[PDB]
């Protein structure tokens, strides 16, 4: 799975990595997908806006081959939002999360398709 | 909705904010979605290329829970492209826009999924 | 087509664009699409993580209106991974590629829908 965090909140690299690691743990726990396949990123975007302002805000896009369903999505939305509020100080009402279900045939690793 | 602008065109932060605000207004007008629900971003990507060169270019990805259809897409393609050319100086022929639909069950706000039930 | 490269490997702009040019060539060949239609990007993301570490890694998202299929995906997965290993020094096993199909109705160019 892939976890893209896009935020106008700035924290040092170790603390950014710490937050990603906790999100990775939640993804591992809820989806049951192996660490080997988990990607995460903290993309600092100074011009990011939500609700017509540049106030602190986070958007997460989570892409997964399966595991995208009401139960998992609700669990991860709760967990990920809490992690972000804790480590980045973002208001829960300034956190959006998108869940994307993708097909195995549309992914490649080390130059070959999963199939 | 989420509106991700990716461009190799450098403009001052205040001007980037102004352009994003105008795009937000167009999105609200066409899709009927309140600004309160709109995310937008100006992602300066200096090495972004189109048609084999690093010449001025904009790519926009617009994601919305519904409202993705021929009439709305056409209207927003026209409105957004005009805003970009005006504010950024990009040539319309170097503006790409992608439209993405999302189900409410696959989108969360304040730690909870959108939709009922 | 659009090819978004996201990587925690930093290289100078001239070298970044060279890698992109080679990727563009490969895309043009495999998908039978002229360079005129190809967008590419090199997005340096220093905090990007894969498999639980911040070690050198490349993620590629390739979006096309059609041309997303086993043969094309397989061929491009092979070609793009080789390019990235050659040009960026990344290990093939830390190259992850996502292929996306987009409808022509959901893409616009020059202010008008495709096309």
């Amino acid at each position: 799975p892939c976890c893209e965090l896009i935020t106008n909140i700035s924290i040092p690299d170790d603390k950014a990595q710490n937050a990603l690691s906790e999100i990775e743990d939640a993804i591992s726990n809820v989806l049951g997908k192996p660490v080997a396949y988990i990607m995460s990123n903290y993309d600092y975007q100074k011009n990011l806006r939500f609700s017509g302002s540049n106030e602190g805000y986070c958007f997460v896009r989570l892409t997964s081959i399966g595991g995208i369903n009401r139960s998992n999505n609700s669990s991860l939305a709760d967990k990920i939002t809490k992690i972000l509020s804790n480590h980045l100080g973002v208001k829960p009402r300034r956190v959006y999360i998108e869940f994307r279900d993708c097909s195995a045939q549309n992914f490649a690793f080390s130059g070959s398709l999963f199939g």
